Parts: C-alpha cells; structure tokens; sequence
C-alpha cells in the first residue's frame, strides 16, 4: 500500500493537502470553553412564596414539586433547600452526557404537574427552571463611581434591565441571562397606625389597589357587528393603571358624599423600589449589580467574549456618568491564555524536533519532512475532533501538545530508518523507501491499531472522568490514527520526494557534526556490546526487573489519589454567616470589613460581595465575597490563592460578629460549592428535624476530633430562635375576628403582598404592599397591629395572640425525598480523599438506625470512577495482548513485548512521587500516554528483531542487532518528546496545575520506558524465545 | 415619515408603504376616579360596565 | 375589547420578552391589533424541526401565563405553525348567494 | 473571452428566486383610519364585482 | 435617520444577505477540490491547470 504512493507521490501529496484543507476549513467553527460540560447536567427550580418560613415553604411547596420530579428519565440525585426568605431552591442533577434540554423540558412537564399544588402567591409570582451550572461565559457589572453608600441599587438595576441586559441576551452565542438581582416595583409602605386611626384594614388597601390599579380594556364603539348606517368605529382607550407614586397615592381609600376622600399616600409611603430586598450585591465597597452570561452549547467563547465586551463598552457611551461597567470575571480569557500557550509550545517543539532532526542527520532536506507532515495530522484531527462535536478547551489542547510525540516517532522512526537503509546499502532515495517500507509497514500498522486500542478504552468510561478521558483520550486517538495513516500512505512518499542522494562514504565531516557521528557511532557500538554482554545473562536480569516492577507497585499503592488538581482560577470564595437571626445590617458592616480588608491586599484587583446569599444557604444573616485577583503575570507564588485565603482566615479569625471563613473553589466547575467531600446525612426512617440534628452534632463530633480532615462544617444555615404567635382561635373568633383577617394582615404587614401589576412604562412589574420599617421592627410592632371584627371595629392583635419565643429551622434541607444535613469539609493535607470517605463511612455506621447517609456530586464521581478505573486497565491489557498476537503471528512475542510497560509506569510513578502530586486523571493519561510510547518502542526493536530471527540470524545475534540498528531512532525520538513536554511540567500560571501533572508523569515514565527500555528489551525477547523455545 | 419621503421620492423602487395600520383617531375616557367615587361608584363597576 | 396598546404592553410584551434567548432564534415579529388579536411570529432558522421549535415555544409560553390577564388565560392562548406544507383550502358557501 | 464572462457576469442584476405564476393573487382592501366593517364590506363589494 | 432609530432585515432580506455572502467561498471551495482531485487523476499539476 506505501508502494502505491511511492510510484505515485501526487496522490499522497493530495490526499495530505486534502485533509489540511478540511482542518483549515473546519477551524472558523472551533467552539472553545475553559472545560467541556463535565459537570453533570444540573436543573434548578426556584419557587418564590414570600414571607413563608422554611418549615412552611418546605411542607407546601418544596415537598411537592420533590414528590412530582420522582422517576424522572436519567436522574442521579436531588437537592432542595428552603429558607426563610421565602426563595426554594430544587437542584435535579442528571448523568453527564445527557442533553440539558431534554432534561429542562422534562423537568418543566414534572413542574406542571406539580403546579396544582402550590399556593397562589407562587402560582403568581411564577415558578423558573433553569440551568445554574453551564458554560457562564462571564459576568458583567455596574457599579457607582462616587461610591455613594445612599446609591439607589435599585434605578441601577432598572437601567441594566431596560438598557444592557436585553442586548446582551440579544447577543450571538449567549444562550441564557441570568441578571443577578430584583426588578423595580411601586412599592406601598403601609403604617397601620394609619389605618388604625381611620379605621381601615390591610385588606381594605389591598382590595383598593386590586381594583383601582386595574388596565382597563374597554373596547370601541362602532364595533361589529355594527349598523348598517355607522362608519366611525374608534377605540375607547380608558386609562386604568398607574404610572407613578404621586398616582398611586391618589387611590382614594374612602370618599363620603360631602366630597372629603381618603386617598392611599395619607396612609402609606408610596414609592417605587426592589419587587424583592432578599439579596444584595457589593463591588469594590460601593453598591452594585451583577448578570451572569452563560454560553450557548457549541459555540465559541473568545468570540462571544469579544462581542458582549464590546457591546457592553459601546452601550457604556450611553451610560449615566455617574454608573461605569466592568467585567470582573471571564471565563474565555482563561482559554485565550491557555490557546495562545499551547501553540507556542507545539511551534517551540516542532522547532525542537527539527534542531535534533538536523542534528542526527546534518542536512535540512532530511529534516524538512515531518516538519511538513506534522501539522497535517493537527488539522485532521481538529477536523474530526470537531465532526463529533467535541471542544476547544485546555483538555483538547493537551492532547495536542502530548499527541505530537507520540505523532512525531512515526516521521521519526520512518526517515530515520530510510536514512539508516540509505547509508548502509546506498540505493537511490525510490528503492530505499520500497526496502524500508517493506520493513516497517506491517508494523506501523501494528502500532496504529494498538494505540488507537489502548486509547479507546479510556473512551469507555463513565461520570466526569468519563467527560474529561473522552475528550482527550480521543484527541489522542484520532491524532495516532491519521499520524499511522500518514506513515503508511503520505511520508513515505515525502522520503522519495524530498530526499538528496548522498555520496558513498561520506562519513567524514568536518566541524563539530562530524564529531557527533564519530561519538554517536561509539555509542551504538558501546550499547551493541553491551547487549551481547547481558543476553548470555537473562535469568539473572530477571531479579532486577522483577525488583523494577515490585517498586513501581509500591510506590503506585503508596501514591495518594485525587479527582482533578485545583487550578489558580484567580478567584476565591469567601463565606459571611454571622450568629442566627441577624439583620442584613449587621451582615452589611461585617461585609464591610471584609471589603476594606481585601482592598488591603494588593493580590486582589475588585472584590464582589454579595448580601443575602452563600453557599451554606440564603438568608439575612449569609453573605459570600468572590474576590477578584490580579492576573498572573503580575503575582508571584508567595501571593497565591492559598496564601491570600491562609491571610485572610488568620486575619478574620477574631472577627466579633460572626464567621469568615475562605476556602479555595472546587476543582471543577458545577461539581460543588468547595473542593473535599460532599455528604448528606439523611434519615431514612423519619426520626425527626431535633434527631437529625443530633445525629449531626454526633458526627460532627466524631469527624472534627479525628486528625484525617482538615475541616468539616454544615453547610447551611443554623437554627435559629422564632416568633411563635399563640393565635386564640376561640377569642379572635368570639370578637368577631376571622381567621382570615388575621392571616391576611399577618402576611401582608409582615411578609409582603404582591396585589397587581404595576405597568411601569412598558414593562409589568408588581405593585408590593408591606408594612412601615418602623412599625416592623420590633415582637411588639406585630402586637400592635389591627384587625377588624364583624362589628367594623379594629381590634388590636395584642387583644388575642401572645408571642411566645422558640427554636426552628431557618434552612431545611432535603435529599431524595428525606430531611438530610448537608455536612462538607476537606481532608487533612497530604491526606488521600478516599481514605476520608472511608472514615466518613465508618463513623456514619455508629450513627443511631435510621439516620442514612448519602454522598453527592464530587464524592459520587470520585466513587465511580475509582469504581471503573480497574477493569479499564484490563480490558486495555487483555486487547492489546489480543492485537499483538494478531501481529506477531505468535504468543511468546506478544508477552515478550508486553512485559515493557512496568517500566514506564515505574518512571511515571518515581517521578510523580518525587515530586509528590496526587494520582490525578493528568496523570493517569500521562501514564497510559507514556505506556503507548514505551509500546511503540518495544515493537520498533522486535518486530525487526523478529525479522532477522526468522532470516536466520542467531537468537541473540539478531536481538542484538536489531537493538543496535533500532538504537538511533529510538533515542531520537526519546529526546523530541523530552524537550517537547518540559515546557508543561515547568508550566505556570493558568490552568498551570494541568499542565504540570501531565509533564512532570510523562517526562518520568517516558524517561523510563526509553532509558531503562532499550537495555530491558532485547533481554526479554532472548528470555522469552528461550524459555518458550519458540521456532522461526 | 422621514424614510419613506427619502424612499418614494428615490426612483430606485416601485414603492415603498407600511405594511401596517395607520394611526387612528381615538376616544379618550377622562374619568374623574374621585367624582365618581364620591357618587359612591367604585372603578370596578366602571372598569366591568364598559 | 384591549386595545392596540393595551394588549401590547399587557400581553404580547410579557410573551415577547420571556420567548428571547430560545434555541435557534433567528428574529420574532408582534402585532398587536385594535381587534383584540395579539400576533406573534417566531422564526427559527431552517433545518430546525419544527416539533423541538413548537415544544420549546409552549414551555415558553408556560412561564409566560404567570401574568397574562384573566381573560386571555380563559379564552386560551394557541401556539401553531402559520406556515408549512399547507395541502390546500376547501371552502363552504350558500349557492343562493344570500347576503342575509 | 474570460474578460468578456466576468463582464457580463458582473453586470448580471441578481435574484434570489424567479416569481412564479402560482395562479393566485393579493390584493389589499384598506380603508381610512377608523373604518367599520360595512364600508369594508362595500368596498369588497365592489372589488368583487369587478 | 436621527441617531436611535435601528434598522433590521427579515426573511426574504435575511436570506438574500446571507446567501449573497456564502456565494463567493463557495465557488472558491469548489474550485480548489476540483483542482485537488484533478492534480491526484493525473499525477502532475500542468495537466490540472
Ligand atoms: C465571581 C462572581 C460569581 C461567580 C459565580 C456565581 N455563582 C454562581 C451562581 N450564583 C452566584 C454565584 C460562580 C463562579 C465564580 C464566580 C466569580
């Protein structure tokens, strides 16, 4: 099949040039994204019922719509959570893999048929799916550049709906907005000692605005069917609702006939402000707001960025002086850096391979070849990395930047092996190719479909492991798939194009190359010795080896695992939870401090603070801080991530009011709130809400004294002390008070009513009525509130309820169905993850019957893949011993090549403990990369070794022949992959702990497979011909 | 208005016309909410009745 | 009985604003008519099935119902395909050619 | 000859589809602003009978 | 127009803009495949021109 394209170069020519275009052409559609989706599919359901506790919420809302999204297609768990601002939130996390939208409209149906249930205030306010994990792609903000304390974050919020985030949504690529704060609304501030003094009800408002703030569609006269003799029709346009709060305050309340009116601002405050004060957003000490833009699925990134970044800035001529924008975090900027490196390394090393390329062979015409036939298989491979609609992000560049050694030995090994034929035998550059090709085909072959195999695998496994080795187990595959069919078909005719003639006995050289052949020339015969030297001695290279193979099993079980290392994302969180039942103005002040603080660090560039919301959960009394810090370029180590978070805890550490706490972002995106463990504690039997909570003290108790773990903390908010209102059924009902208007007064002076729709020029926002601050602030406030009887009298509420104080849920979390405790920490350093999972699991079984356990996101997936790992290596094993055999028309050469790979996994393993990193998935690619090079190596000396022991050579005189004559190569591209992969062991900055887990285990392993391998190699094949006395 | 002199008068087209209704005279209902409501009329009865 | 505005700014705005970021959007057109009837046409680029296009706009339209009037909700809000293989038109009329 | 075809090739008015006679035809009944369905239906009228 | 007032194209226009831009490339991705497959048949390149 080579011969083919040797008598006709054309066509190779064309069908390389051919795939080039289909590369270049397929590029402009590249999408690119820090990761790929390896985060599970996660759905959110926010359902807003204001004013209602947790418990409440929990038991009328939460529960059913966890009961209704039961049985639902591809699920894998789900969260809920209710606290006492009134917001549930239900997170339905699916298998990875599956599409998000089928998953979104199945989630809708399941809502749909729990819509029923839930009450009207939900019904109305609405109920929103959506998706909290994706590609967000950045978020963008505006702020107040006086930072005014009195800044009005609502009319800045109103100008980001109505100007900015409508365009940006509006923009390409953006497939969801998500404007991280409230809407305006006319606000109606009630004093019911107002409405006392005029002997009016909550109600009676209500009822007043329900009617009077009404659109009116009242039609048009002359309509059809109309007579015969009309021909004026004409609308009719009655003016119903109100505009502004001088309007509404004309909404007369009582009007006798004299003339005398009661009009609504004599008793409220009317004012248009936030539809919700839940959450709050700071940046940089001075109030502002935030969006999240999130990334349509297969679409670029750096083109998104670019477009909403120059949207934003053109919008921001348009902006009020006052307001300025800026984009704190980007999550394509990340990729930019991260492409615009990875290119400069696969251009550094092809400039590598060609200076050694030149420095073997002292002519650049020689050279020149895989230089030209590299990038070719780059372009195939974007073109069918693309075709399965796979991405751009750092994984795929890795495999990029680790595929050109394995692509480059096929060049290598081909032109360098042409080059040997060249200069033994002298023939012209055509019947030179035709010998060495006829040599190295089949195996090339054999190498093509081992390494597609020990690849495929990795392709097979399942969970986010699954995500990350399908995308870069496969980059790697498809590049060792057209790098092999370029070997066969394309270089070999570049060799019998390009290549000169040489004179015959040209080994002289001038100048330093000559001394290069001279030395080289000594090594090959010093390393041809040396085998003859250990074949007569296999038996006892058996002790050695067996003592290589034994230490790469100790020190591979000895080697702590680990999920994915933890990338400097150049951001930190940052967790604001003061005592229970703290107002928003004590988390404010505590935010402040913060704030100033983190101003005082020079690591950091803008601080984002938020109010109202943390990971633990949502609430007045919780706050989280996302700081912001300076580019990589500008900070060295001793201003890390860590050390700012270690600064920053240390400092805060005897703060007065509340907690801080920093803790590094998890690994992965979408995966969980903090890196570590993710348990809940479940109580499968229904102990109780007071049982569960004891069964979370016990466990507590017993983790937090056990050395194994650094930390570990509930996740979520503390129960906090509660306002019981003994309510008198009996004597409100014997006054004349209903029920009804006791509820209704309570919920709507206390927590807010949204009546009707404010039409706010264009857009409907609600018109919300609650009571005064003042008359709001205090248990006494609630006492003093009025109802009326049937007799028209207001009857305090003091009259028949008394306050009495007790203990409850501010947060009540659920987990398939049961209460739980979200309980989340992290392992002691130098401590391995699932050595705390086992801990965790050992002590949950002391904990009293009933109470389960359940883990959750990145514990679940650590599981599986540790799960799957195993058997992953043995089918790779048992198929590439199957394809060997194939080859090699044998049994004994297929287990006397197979006995390479302890070694190069010996060197990944010293290497990776020497430098101690966990067993990360970087480094278990870089181990089975490794493992296909040292393959690749092993047969490039036995399948010649096989051929001159079936032309008659000697067992040992052809081994060592075939080791001498297969030396050069083998080096050669030893070196190429050295210095192409240091740049990624010694990489810093972004995406730097990736990186250097990759180079630091494939420089080891591949430093073992070549130095170690090319002694070991020959031994094993006289050693198992021997023993098996296998015949030609 | 502005396009569509700068377009008719352009003999680059045949025509060009709002393929859309054009503004119509409208009947304004100015109610006064607080003599009505003094009569002891609620918005709602008015809002229901036209 | 809304009128042109009335309906615009209370119903086919709400739908409009909420339909945005839809998947394979390629422009939308509203009309609102003095006749009550509020129009709202969503095109999608071609190639798209229609199916995933029509299923997307209901589930739209779902969170849309939260805040439209009670007499749109009643009277009901249909989401169709206003242009496709339309086969033909047949058509009913009185052989007498009666006005009345 | 090659000059000649990016000539004409160049001075070729373009088009997206030809229109075809598909047997059918639109035409718009539209009265002054504010017009009730009789006068509509007389003008149809008309237009019918034509 | 006085500055605020956009302007946008749809369906008939919006196809015609769109295929007036793809025209071009297309007619150059044609021609180079020709050529490429022409140079493969004939083993030369004068030949394909
Ligand atoms: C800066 C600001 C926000 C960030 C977020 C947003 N979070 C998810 C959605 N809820 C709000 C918090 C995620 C990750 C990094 C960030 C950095």
């Amino acid at each position: 099949m080579p011969l083919f394209f040797i008598r006709r170069p054309n066509f190779a020519w064309v069908v390389a040039l051919f795939i080039s275009l289909g590369g270049l052409l397929v590029i402009p559609f590249l999408p690119v994204a820090q990761y790929p989706n390896v985060a599970p599919p996660q759905i959110t359901v926010t359902a807003t019922y204001p004013g209602a506790s947790a418990q409440v919420l929990t038991d009328s809302v939460t529960s059913v719509i966890e009961e209704e999204l039961n049985g639902a297609k591809n699920l894998l768990y789900f969260e809920s959570t209710s606290n006492a601002n009134g917001i549930a939130e239900i997170t339905v996390t699916f298998q990875p893999g599956t599409d998000p939208e089928l998953a979104q409209v199945d989630v809708q149906n399941r809502l749909k048929k729990a819509e029923a249930r839930m009450p009207q205030a939900v019904l109305t306010l609405g109920i929103q799916t959506e998706q909290a994990t994706a590609g967000f792609l950045l978020i963008y903000s505006l702020r107040y550049k006086d930072g005014d304390k009195n800044a009005n974050t609502t009319a800045l919020a109103d100008y980001a709906v109505r100007n900015v985030n409508n365009e940006i949504r509006r923009l390409p690529g953006v497939g969801k907005l998500q404007f991280f704060d409230s809407e305006a609304a006319m606000r109606v501030w009630i004093d019911p000692q107002k409405l006392v003094g005029y002997g009016l009800s909550i109600d009676d408002v209500n009822n007043a605005i329900r009617t009077q703030n009404v659109q009116v569609p009242a039609g048009a006269f002359g309509s059809t069917p109309g007579s015969s003799e009309q021909e004026l029709t004409a609308t009719l346009t009655v003016k119903g609702t109100l505009d502004n709060p001088e309007e509404f305050a004309a909404i007369v309340l009582r009007a006798n006939q004299d003339g005398s009116r009661l009009t609504l601002g004599d008793v409220a405050r009317i004012e248009v402000g936030s539809q919700d004060y839940n959450f709050g957003s700071r940046q940089d000490g001075k109030p502002a707001v935030a969006a999240a833009v999130q990334l349509s699925p297969g679409a670029n990134a750096i083109q998104t960025a670019e477009a909403v970044k120059q949207r934003l800035t053109e919008l921001s001529a348009n902006f009020p002086d006052n307001v300025e924008f800026s984009v704190p975090y980007d999550t394509s900027r990340f990729v930019d850096v991260a492409i615009d490196k990875v290119i400069m390394t696969l251009i550094e090393a092809m400039v590598l391979v060609f200076l050694v390329m030149f420095l073997f062979l002292q002519n650049v015409r020689y050279t020149l070849i895989p230089s030209i036939v590299v990038p070719v298989c780059l372009l195939g491979t974007l073109t069918f990395m693309y075709l399965l609609g796979f991405s751009v992000n750092m994984m795929t560049m890795f495999g990029m930047v680790l595929a050109i050694g394995i692509l480059v030995d096929d060049a290598i090994v081909v032109v360098e092996n042409v080059e040997r034929i060249m200069a033994e035998e002298g023939l012209a550059p055509v019947p030179a190719t035709i010998k060495a090709m006829g040599q190295v085909s089949g195996a090339i072959i054999g190498i093509t479909l081992v390494l597609s195999a020990v690849f495929l695998p990795l392709a097979f496994m399942a969970g986010s492991v699954g995500v990350i080795y399908q995308q870069f187990s496969l980059s790697l595959a498809v590049s060792i798939l057209f790098s092999g069919f370029l070997a066969l078909t394309f270089t070999p005719a570049l060799c019998a194009t390009l290549l000169k003639p040489i004179p015959v006995g040209h080994h002289e050289k001038t100048g330093f190359f000559g001394w290069f052949n001279r030395k080289f020339t000594s090594l090959t015969s010093r390393y041809t010795k040396l085998n003859d030297k250990l074949v007569p001695r296999a038996g006892r290279v058996m002790f050695i080896y067996l003592g290589v193979v034994v230490l790469m099993g100790f020190l591979y079980m000895r080697l702590p695992e680990s999920f994915v290392p933890v990338e400097d994302q150049g951001y930190m969180i940052v967790d604001i939870q003061l005592p229970p039942g703290a107002t928003r103005e004590r988390t404010s002040a505590a935010g402040g401090e913060l704030e100033s603080f983190l101003m005082a660090r020079e690591a950091v560039q803008t601080t984002f603070l938020v109010l109202g919301f943390s990971f633990s959960g949502m609430g007045e009394n919780a706050a989280i801080a996302f700081p912001l810090l300076k580019d990589w370029s500008e900070r060295d180590s001793s201003q890390s991530p860590e050390a700012e978070s270690a600064a920053v805890n240390q400092h805060f550490a005897n703060l007065d009011d509340g907690a801080i706490m920093a803790v590094p972002p998890p690994p992965v995106e979408g995966l969980g709130n903090s890196g570590g463990f993710a348990l809940r504690l479940q109580d499968r039997a229904g102990l109780g809400r007071d049982a569960l909570l004891a069964a979370r003290d016990e466990v507590l108790g017993k983790v937090n004294g056990n050395p194994k773990f650094l930390y570990a903390m509930m996740e979520g908010l503390a129960e906090a002390p509660q306002l019981r209102l003994v309510i008198d059924r009996e004597q409100a009902r014997t006054l004349g008070v209903s029920f009804e208007a006791i509820s209704s007064a309570l919920s709507t002076a206390f927590g807010s009513s949204v009546i009707n729709d404010f039409a706010n020029a264009g857009r409907q926002q609600r018109v919300v009525v609650q009571a005064e601050q003042a008359e709001r602030m205090t248990p006494e406030s609630v006492l003093r509130l009025h109802v009326p009887n049937d007799s028209g009298s207001l009857v305090p509420l003091s009259a028949f309820v008394t306050t009495s104080w007790e203990e409850g849920p501010v947060q009540v979390a659920r987990y398939n169905g049961y209460p739980s405790i979200r309980i989340a920490g992290d392992a002691a350093p130098g401590v391995s993850t699932g050595e705390a999972m086992l801990e965790l699991e050992r002590i949950a079984a002391e904990l009293p019957e009933g109470i389960g356990y359940e883990w959750t996101g990145l514990s679940y997936q650590e599981r599986v893949a540790s799960g799957q790992a195993t058997m992953l290596f043995a089918l790779a094993i048992t198929v590439v011993f199957l394809l060997l055999v194939a080859l090699y028309e044998s049994w004994a050469i297929p287990l006397t090549v197979m006995l390479i790979v302890p070694v190069g996994a010996l060197g990944a393993v010293l290497a990776v403990t020497a430098i101690g990193l966990p067993n990360d998935v970087y480094f278990k690619v870089g181990l089975i990369t490794v493992i296909g090079l040292a393959a690749k190596n092993a047969i490039l000396i036995v399948e010649f070794a096989k051929d001159l022991w079936e032309d008659g050579y000697s067992l040992r005189d052809a081994a060592v022949e075939a080791a001498r004559l297969r030396f050069r190569p083998i080096i050669m591209t030893s070196m190429a992959f050295m210095l192409g992969v240091v740049p990624l062991a010694i990489a810093t900055g972004a995406g730097a702990a990736s990186q250097r887990a990759l180079g630091t285990g494939v420089l080891g392993g591949m430093l073992s497979a070549t130095m170690l391998g090319v002694i070991f190699v020959p031994i094993f094949f006289v050693w198992v011909l021997s023993l098996l006395r296998t015949k030609p």
